[PDB]
């Protein structure tokens, strides 16, 4: 019932992300010189270095809305790959399983916890 867990939850997460090989074309903003159309298809650039910033900001007051952010770097993934089988591609589906297998603890404790204090 600690409604402030969720934040050093989060740290801890994406400490392991960022150890990932699979993290690597996701820890900076994608680079406008190595992708000069990017901006014509993505409308809201997402990466996990602003993610943590946010987070060490203050700037997240749930786990939900942190959730939403990283998951767009994965719809972003989605929609600018050339293809289902391209490489950075394959990469954001396995980080995208192993966040999502390892998030669903951190928002279950999160409601329960604000559930309790609204009891
Ligand atoms: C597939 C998916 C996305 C991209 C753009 N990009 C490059 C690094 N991280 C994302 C390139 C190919």
């Amino acid at each position: 019932y600690d409604i402030q867990a969720w934040k050093k939850q989060c740290e801890e997460l994406l400490n392991l992300i960022f150890q990932c090989e699979d993290s690597e074309p996701f820890r900076q903003p994608v680079d406008l010189l190595e992708y000069p159309d990017y901006r014509d298809i993505i409308d809201t650039p997402m990466d996990f270095a602003t993610v943590r910033e946010t987070l060490e900001a203050g700037n997240y007051e749930s786990p939900m809305e942190l959730c939403k952010d990283v998951r767009l770097i994965f719809s972003n993934s989605k929609a600018y790959t050339p293809s289902k089988r391209s490489r950075i591609y394959s990469m954001s589906l396995r980080l995208s399983a192993f966040f999502e297998e390892h998030i669903s603890s951190v928002l279950s404790d999160y409601k329960s916890a604000l559930r309790f204090h609204k009891r």
